[PDB]
DNA sequence: TATATTGCGCAATATA
DNA sequence: TATATTGCGCAATATA
């Protein structure tokens, strides 16, 4: 029923919110994708801690010799 | 939309594409949630190592400067 | 030549 | 009444 102004409308409202809903689905993948990015580099970052810490415990241990 | 049967051919065969294309974007979404799950608990027990030795080597320290010179 | 990917429209459906 | 979500599809673009 296209030619209906009343139709035109509707139709003009609808892609309005197809559109912001299709954006926003697509940010939340967008954020879930960065979260991936976000954990990878910090557990990197975890693990170079952890091997630090290791590090200045056995040359602090190495006092005792 | 011509409407050749070449027309319907073309619009048939990239249907079918889409349909696969929107099927693996959908399942590496699915995929990158959980690595998500997978990177949290790694990130969980990272924090829970650094935390353990982070006492550990401050005790250790405390003890080494309460010697006399 | 082809398939793969993308933003979008339509209408049905879900929800307020 | 309204906007929000989604299966199906289209055509432009990207890629092989």
């Amino acid at each position: 029923m296209k030619h209906s102004d009343e139709y035109k409308i509707r139709r003009e409202r609808n892609n309005i919110a197809v559109r912001k809903s299709r954006d926003k689905a697509k940010m939340r993948n967008l954020e879930t994708q960065h979260k991936v990015l976000e954990l990878t580099a910090e557990n990197e970052r975890l693990q170079k801690k952890v091997e630090q810490l290791s590090r200045e415990l056995s040359t602090l241990r190495n006092l005792f010799k």
